């Protein structure tokens, strides 16, 4: 209980807050907003505010439904930047049925749901670390973005420097004068391209994170004169941005990935986990890249995975063991892009992983200095499948799997699959120049 | 009341106000004025200004014509902005004859009238919850529009940020810290369109609030490098605009279309009211659905009704039934655009409801699944009517419709032909550049 009623209601009052946002997120992962005056405070909480929640369902929209916005006490927060008429607060909201029940189709109350599955098998907490990194492209004379990059930088660099356009030190120092946490941040590898790292919360909170992040970062940086984008693959010939996410199951506030007497300091709990992680990622992958130019970052040559495998040492494993053990102790996937919806993502992904604890799976042999030499045909040979080729290919192998159909819920499920097989018949049937310099001259 | 003489004159001294607005709607639902300077406030208080009143006929004005301005204490609002030599304040008026009757071709005595008739029958107040949308342009260097929109955002999700122009929220804020009483607001459909939705209120309140949002948009929008506009269509092939109206009748202070132990909770006046709607739309559209651009919105596939029925959830329904009951319980017709003149569009209304209500008209079956397939043919065995697809065509219904000829009446309605004929004629015999380009080089 972070907040309660009167120590909101107190702290409006005491700060000068007149517009307050309820936030949530449609199921194309894009943060969705009802905006009240603060008059409505008290309409707002007592879970009385209503709104086309159809807006959820994003473009496949097709009637209107009436739905409740039930705000969180506890995600209450103040943005700085604010204070014109007055300053900014908000609330991230659960969507409800008009008649009582939570929203199915709503992406934060299925994270919640799968939640509980978590709870049932004994487990306390989730936890994730994201990893995001995105590109800072230069605005124009007419506020317009332009394929220009805000500098130079290369990997681990010391990006911008102190006098001025330094966008990530204000983002990370306004983040966390708004109550974050973070670990770290530092310059990417291509040039213009920057991540920062949160420090671990529960699947809620740090998916909750995530979205405040992303809309925290599009505006200062528009504050800059700059263009944020997290496109995945916004360069051919240039790195693609991806969200690493560190993940790790707790047990009674202790640590269960963590076994100091077995191979790896890695519990069987740990093992098993990966071992669900590597049975469901062709499988998980249209949601945790879904877009069409999700699969063109997820190329060789970048240190985006290709194929399936997990290892502690690699150019590009789709999993990943960092170096820090006990308490630390944490599985990273690192095939997530930052165009994924978090609450999906990790819905998808706690799932996979709670499928293979539960059946007791067995995890591969660590791969090592292999993957990426051999042909695919050697890859093939050994459990080294790789990763789906397009969005059109990542929708056969989600629609087949029937743990991760379950993962989102008939509903969550239908639209997914209707938006992305919309979005990728547009780019199928779509004429691009590249074609044209191809074949025109050619034939 | 909510003001007195004394109360105004104590607050135009101290709160320094130096010049008042005389503010009167004409036929075109346009916003007119008489402006005096603050010495003159006490001539203008005893109803002893005067002004050319044939100005309420619009440009199908042909003499002159002294009619008085009555203020209306209650009324009376201060402009935020202004304060340059003094600040602004402003009294929304009935126009009066000379001879010191209400002149009848005010549409604000219409409604007034309309509204006496309601009261005739029983009811206590109208109720209105419009929710007017709107896009907001750029303007050019030369201070004019141009066709670019101010944001790329799409249905509820939170756009733009609170850094920079942000027009929704400084027109929120300025309008509830200018007495409003707004419910929320939200991004629309398409890029640069946008919503505010005011808590309900009787008629003529509703209506005063609208030409008053109206025009605090256009300006605030101004101020920000942008342009504002109700027109329902500016861009073909996105979204136009509309202003569905909530509806709701009240006997002795209880709504009077809500009933626990009935179907749908809809009392038997409510199935009435609705009834009355319903045959009366097609001969009502000319004037909810004044310009001619107005049936460019008119299309299947953007949200925009096309045929008269009433659903409970449908893809556009002309009539729509929201969820909430009890006090909340109302009848929402989703025709109406932002160019109609509200108090011309509420009387029509109103009156096409209190026909349904006196001579108890039998409503017909609410519309399941599919007015979009189901071909004309089929739809009208199924007594669905097209609406007019043309001003042209509207307009020969409402000339033919009794009871709707009745509610504007015998000037308002003279003149609203009169200029409707004009606008369609000019239209009519322009040729424009989709005519060339179809067939200058076809024939
Ligand atoms: N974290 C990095 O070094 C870059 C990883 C890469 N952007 C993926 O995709
Ligand atoms: N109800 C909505 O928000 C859709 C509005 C749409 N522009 C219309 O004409 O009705
Ligand atoms: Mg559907
Ligand atoms: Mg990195
Ligand atoms: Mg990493
Ligand atoms: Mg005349
Ligand atoms: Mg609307
Ligand atoms: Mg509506």
């Amino acid at each position: 209980a972070k907040y309660t009623r009167e120590d909101i209601e107190k702290l409006v009052k005491e700060e000068n807050v007149k517009y307050i946002r309820l936030q949530f997120t449609d199921i194309l992962g894009t943060i969705k907003n009802v905006e009240i005056p603060v008059s409505q405070l008290g309409k707002a909480l007592d879970n009385k505010v209503m709104f086309d929640g159809s807006s959820i369902e994003g473009f496949v929209r097709i009637e209107e439904s009436d739905m409740y916005l039930y705000p969180d006490l506890n995600t209450f927060v103040i943005f700085p930047w604010t204070a014109e008429k007055g300053k900014v607060a908000r609330f991230i909201c659960d969507i409800y049925n008009p008649d009582g029940t939570p929203f199915e189709g709503d992406p934060r109350n299925n994270l919640k749901r799968i939640l509980k599955e978590m709870e049932d098998l004994g487990f306390s907490d989730f936890n994730l670390g994201p990893e995001p990194e995105f590109f800072l492209f230069k605005l124009d004379e007419k506020g317009e973005p332009t394929l220009e990059l805000n500098d130079k930088g290369g990997y681990f660099d010391l990006a911008p420097t102190d006098l001025g356009e330094n966008c990530r030190r204000d983002i990370v120092l306004e983040l966390e004068e708004m109550g974050f946490e973070i670990e770290a941040s530092h310059h990417e590898v291509a040039p213009g391209q920057h991540e920062i790292d949160f420090k671990y919360a529960g699947a809620v909170r740090s998916c909750d994170d995530i979205q405040t992040f992303k809309l925290v970062v599009k505006t200062i940086a528009r504050k800059h004169g700059l263009h944020a984008t997290f496109m995945p693959k916004p360069l051919f010939g240039v790195n693609g941005s991806g969200m690493h996410c560190n993940l790790s199951l707790f047990k009674n506030g202790v640590n269960a990935f963590f076994d100091e007497n077995a191979d790896l300091q890695l519990s069987e709990t740990a093992k098993h986990f990966i071992a669900g992680i590597v049975k469901h990622a062709t499988s998980f992958t249209a949601v945790t890249n879904p877009t069409v130019n999700s699969y063109k970052r997820l190329v060789p040559g970048y240190e985006a995975p290709c194929y399936v495998a997990w290892s502690a040492q690699n150019r590009s494993p789709l999993i990943r063991i960092p170096a820090s053990r006990g308490i630390s102790t944490r599985v990273e996937v690192r095939s997530v892009d930052p165009a994924a919806n978090p609450y999906l993502a990790l819905s998808v992904l706690l799932a996979a992983g709670l499928d293979g604890i539960k059946n007791k799976l067995e995890a591969p042999a660590p791969i090592d200095r292999n993957i990426y030499v051999m042909s695919k045909e050697e890859r093939m040979e050994n459990g080294i499948v790789d990763l789906p080729a397009t969005l059109a290919e990542a929708l056969e192998e989600f629609k087949s799997n029937e743990v991760m159909v379950k993962a989102l819920g008939e509903h969550l499920f239908e639209h997914f699959i209707e938006a992305k097989e919309i979005e990728w018949d547009m780019f199928r049937t779509q004429v691009h120049p590249w074609e044209r310099e191809q074949y025109m001259s050619q034939y």
